[PDB]
């Protein structure tokens, strides 16, 4: 249920761009996603701090929307691609920045201000990562109601910054229709078919969220990221015909969980929760279950916990002629190594491993919010 | 504009199955769609037969919705994918069928009885075609008001034909949020940010059809084929950024119509019809402008006009570097010499050709209608 959703038809409801933290973490998923992830052509700090304060300022006039910027001379490029007509609603549009490991190498002198568990990703035992697909100095999360919005987003950041940005990847998503009008109600579903979101911390708990997505000022980080987070993001595909074919007995095995109602294998209500305790030679639910290796409720490690934002993709075929689709992966965390490193580690081994195969993602760093019109992304960053 | 556009939040809205023609052909515009390819695996006459067959029971129950069929033995496949939930919700789903020159050679022995004017597709001046999105024994173009609707008729199909089916190429499209909330007031807008469908003839007007897009006896085919229609594919891609960077004034010189209000050049309503044979030149609206060679508006011209059903698609990253972005281009015709043909020809070397590249699609024949639910796919085709 954490973090809800957003109802696609509401084309004028915005989200609050400016905070003390992001936008597209705790806010509740939309019906569109895009992660697009650019490389940075950017030649110096200034080049930087450039681009940081084009993009708040472009993030801030299509997040709360507007009349479309006109094009008196014809002679000129028009200034808006017009996908949307003439006027640029909110949508709900979120634009999550954050930034890759290779951004804090000899180009821009920000080696010693890295973020202390931020790494570059590197293969894990299932993985089939593809090079075009991964890392990249920046990725962008563009979430909205709808298609349009986002992928008029992304037209007019990239109109604005061609000497700036270079663009890496891109997927686009979304989350299951129902559940996204369902205005929070109904969890989410993935193309496997069983809801996904359910054991997400609480998001509307601002208490919590400072202990596992939040950077906080005990953490031994430099004193900029406080307010940031740490993202995991893998891009998955699924044996889809395969799974189609696999048995529910097993379907459910795999998971741990009631396909149908979400419940813990042998319990009623979605947010029923199992004891493990009681099944340790695993006969309820699995010890090869994606449930139980993904969080052996322990409580002692509680401090592996995070906040997945995850959304359905579906493409074309794969080389092997196979439909392409799966899930489009993405967590916030205070802490990279105790989050997503932790839990998937933990992972290497499941059952599921049969059905599925990370292909593209990278770790990044999101930046703290921007607090009011006079700041800019990344503005302590680059002072200190 | 014809052929119109539904909602997408129309989820207990349901369309006919059963007639004289197939729906998806005159059918106000879905929001979401999917084309996709098979290669038939059928050995014989006989298995060909099985899956027309099959595949008529399984469109009407997936169009005409229904509970999700119920999977009382959990040792076996879930009988549904589940992606939907418990309701197979009708969401305005129309699939409709077509078959491919491929499926007239020796197989089967329907040789003898090929369309007149079916044939493979071969390249044209501007073309880039990839032979994995290129031609089919089958096409399903499946339209939906979701996503997710659409999605899951494709499952259901696959699971149900493992030994007679198997996926040649895919993908998968959208009309503009906009105007497909506003049910045919608006003409939807493509992605180079255009109104598209504009001069589309009018497709309620019962008579206007007949002599335009469906086969008529008059028109010396098999008989098997009046009631179907002649149907063009192409699958185009966008040089984006590149448009983006193009100034105005060009843009619509390439068109040929106010980007704005999607007027002709030089009036100001959408619904205006251009005036040619005052403007020999092409002072007004260019000579190679997409609209003007498409139609030159003569009495010769009336022959080869048709109905535009095209969609956008949005998809990653091309191998270059650039945006992966285009056009599904799907238009029915009575003749398809006659039809699209006819009109890219005309179309060789408009100033548009520096903005879009096909690589893919393909020429296929859009079967009759099934009379009820004791008629079949091609059931006259194959009976004698
Ligand atoms: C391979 C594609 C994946 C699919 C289809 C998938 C799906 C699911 C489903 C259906 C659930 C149970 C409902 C719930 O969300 O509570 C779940 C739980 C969970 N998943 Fe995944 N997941 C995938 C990958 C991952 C990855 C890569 C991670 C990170 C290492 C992850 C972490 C978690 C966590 C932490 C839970 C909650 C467990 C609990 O607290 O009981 N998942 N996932
Ligand atoms: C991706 C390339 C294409 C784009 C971006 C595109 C877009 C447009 C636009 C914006 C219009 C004017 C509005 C309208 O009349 O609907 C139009 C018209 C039209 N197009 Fe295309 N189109 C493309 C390809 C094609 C192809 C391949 C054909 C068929 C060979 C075609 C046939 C037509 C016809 C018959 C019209 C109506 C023009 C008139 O009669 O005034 N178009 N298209």
């Amino acid at each position: 249920s954490a973090p809800g959703t957003l109802s696609p038809d509401a084309r004028n409801e915005k989200q609050p761009f400016y905070g003390e933290h992001q936008a597209g973490i705790l806010t509740p998923q939309q019906a569109a996603m895009m992660l697009v992830a650019f490389d940075v052509l950017a030649s110096d700090k200034a080049d930087l701090e450039r681009l940081f304060r084009l993009l708040t300022q472009r993030f801030a006039f299509l997040t709360q929307g507007g009349a479309a910027p006109e094009t008196p001379n014809p002679r000129l490029p028009p200034l808006d691609s017009g996908i949307l007509g003439g006027y640029i609603a909110p949508d709900n549009l979120t634009i999550t920045l954050s930034v890759g490991h290779s951004l804090f190498d000899e180009r821009f002198g920000l080696a010693p201000q890295m973020p202390k568990k931020l790494q570059k990703m590197t293969r894990f035992p299932n993985d089939s990562l593809d090079a075009a697909l991964c890392h990249g100095d920046v990725l962008l999360q563009i979430c909205a109601n709808t298609q349009d919005t986002v992928i008029h987003a992304l037209r007019d950041i990239i109109k604005h910054t061609p000497d700036l940005l270079s663009v890496r990847w891109k997927r686009e998503g979304f989350i299951s229709d129902h559940a996204a009008r369902s205005k929070g109600k109904e969890t989410p579903i993935n193309l496997l078919g069983f809801k996904d979101g359910t054991a997400n911390p609480d998001s509307q708990n601002d208490k919590l969220m400072q202990k596992v997505v939040w950077v906080t000022a005990d953490q031994q980080e430099p004193a900029w990221t406080i307010g940031g987070s740490y993202q995991a993001v893998r891009l998955i595909q699924f044996r889809v015909e395969f799974w189609d074919r696999t048995p529910l007995k097993e379907q459910q095995t795999i998971f741990g969980r009631d396909k149908q109602t979400g419940a813990p294998l042998g319990m009623q209500h979605e947010h029923d929760v199992p004891d493990y305790a009681s099944d340790p030679e695993g006969k309820v639910i699995a010890l090869d279950s994606h449930i139980r290796l993904a969080n052996p409720r322990t409580a002692e490690s509680e401090s592996s916990l995070m906040l997945r934002r995850g959304y359905s993709y579906s493409l074309g075929v794969t080389n092997s002629g196979q439909l392409d689709m799966g899930l489009l992966f993405v967590c916030y965390q205070h802490d990279l190594e105790k989050g997503f490193l932790t839990v998937q580690k933990r992972l290497n081994g499941e059952a599921l491993e049969e059905y599925v195969k990370p292909i593209g993602g990278g770790y990044f760093f999101a930046l703290p919010g921007v607090k009011d019109a006079n700041d800019y992304f990344g503005s302590a960053l680059l002072r200190v």
